[PDB]
């Protein structure tokens, strides 16, 4: 026997990241980014665990945050972290276990004017928010206050992700809300208010591999804010790229969840309007 | 969720190809040339091709023959290998005009000319882009490069001419008199070539050569194809002899050897390859 199939890649990766020549660090981040973007969600989870890529990227985020840099390396480091945590609870837990949450609050606090950095940070945290085992770790009052403030950002590609975090946290019910119930109730109201003011974004703000994490949100009839965010999200990606997303919605079972909303008697009007809109475009997908 | 993976990949490539740090740009373009050569073909990137063409343009505007330009031309050369779609994308983005401008700017840089002609040899292989190569200035420039005393330059100019001539006389829409001169010059020029010191090229497949092998009425075309087979078979026998055989090269070469009125120089080289393929026991 000898050491495992991944140790060579692991020690080259580390040599690149810690090199005096900053071009080697740019190399590693470019490599990680392109593999995060071409490989499948299970290869990236495998490789992410074996090379400890979450820990490696988080230490570049820290260095960049200490230097108050905001360069292209930091942007691709964060978008890699975002893409690796996509549909990957094991990667989301590596982030939490490496002080990712404290570090990302540092990032949001140090760069409050850099909306594309905030987008990448809140998109990652939106993925943590989808993992129920990780819900305890996000109930940190400083974090809820900060993202409750980002919820009212005028940039939709920032507030969209703040709203996603809030929507998932509220959707687990008071049983799991460890702060005051009044803040959760008022967050729920702000969630619903904020979403109704959103312009149609010009670009796609986000890409999804699966609609699964949205389906528990669609059944939350006693928290319309949570439902509204889910159906607004679906409406946004489906309307912007129906080839990829409409077929994905149907195949994963979206139709029962949408008809359940339409048919449900007492339904928030805004939730109902967007649901039937999604249903009717899905219907022309004959 | 995450960011659009296709757009992330392009943004990374844009960041490294166009980077202000020139050591980083040179590295990126070096890595892209290696990966294009080692990955499998097609499954297309046309975005990289536009980025690389931009760098060629800049290096021509600044009139600098440097390693970055050579790596960049190597990258395009390797991206067009057996990739008709990438070739077409090259044509559609003014590539023929930009390369003419490189040939005219660096008429003494053989390193540059080889990489340029290597890529154009790849377009010449694509029957559907043939009419894109019937350009008088272009055929005029490479027809004189056919006679360069550097075989790593003339070898690829010969290949362009061989493929274009192979398509027959109706397909040739420039002056028929030139085509006729080119026919004789192709055969005459090849007989003068010394043995190259190094491998000039790598091939994933012999398939583009097989049509040339049956051009008995245009023996310069056949002579280019067999001289090329002989060259890579002799330098890299472990790769090319086995590839020739497995793709049916003994049949194509015996058809030449057993053809009655074969140009003697074509016959000479076909039997050498045939013998060398067979000592490859």
């Amino acid at each position: 026997g000898g050491f495992n199939r991944f140790e060579a890649a692991k020690l080259v990766m580390q040599w690149l990241c810690n090199h005096e020549d900053q071009n080697m660090q740019r190399m590693a981040v470019a490599i990680i980014s392109i593999l995060a973007a071409k490989l499948s969600t299970e290869q990236t989870a495998q490789l992410g665990t074996e090379l400890f890529i979450v820990r490696q990227l988080l230490q570049i985020v820290k260095q960049k945050t200490n230097q108050n840099s905001v360069d292209t390396t930091l942007k691709f480091t964060l978008s890699a972290l975002w893409n690796l945590t996509d549909e990957s609870p094991t990667t989301c837990r590596h982030f939490i276990e490496n002080q990712g949450l404290e570090l990302f609050m540092r990032v949001l606090e140090s760069f409050p004017t850099e909306s594309s950095i905030q987008q990448k940070v809140l998109g990652l945290l939106n993925n943590i928010a989808e993992v129920q085992e990780l819900h305890s770790e996000l109930m940190w009052k400083d974090f809820i206050d900060h993202i409750s403030s980002l919820l009212h950002s005028v940039e939709v590609e920032v507030s969209y992700f703040a709203a996603g975090i809030i929507a998932h946290l509220i959707s687990r019910g008071e049983q799991a809300w460890t702060l005051s119930r009044s803040q959760r109730n008022s967050l729920l109201d702000d969630l619903h208010s904020a979403i109704l003011k959103w312009p149609t974004p010009e670009c796609e703000m986000v890409a999804y591999r699966s609609f699964n994490p949205f389906f528990p949100l669609l059944g939350c009839f006693t928290t319309p804010g949570v439902q509204l965010w889910a159906v607004w999200a679906m409406q946004h990606v489906c309307s912007k790229n129906p080839s990829r997303y409409c077929s994905m919605l149907i195949e994963e079972g979206g139709l029962q969840h949408l008809y359940n909303i339409k048919d449900h008697e007492h339904t928030d009007p805004h939730v109902q309007q967007i649901a039937v809109a999604i249903l009717d475009s899905l219907e022309k997908h004959i």
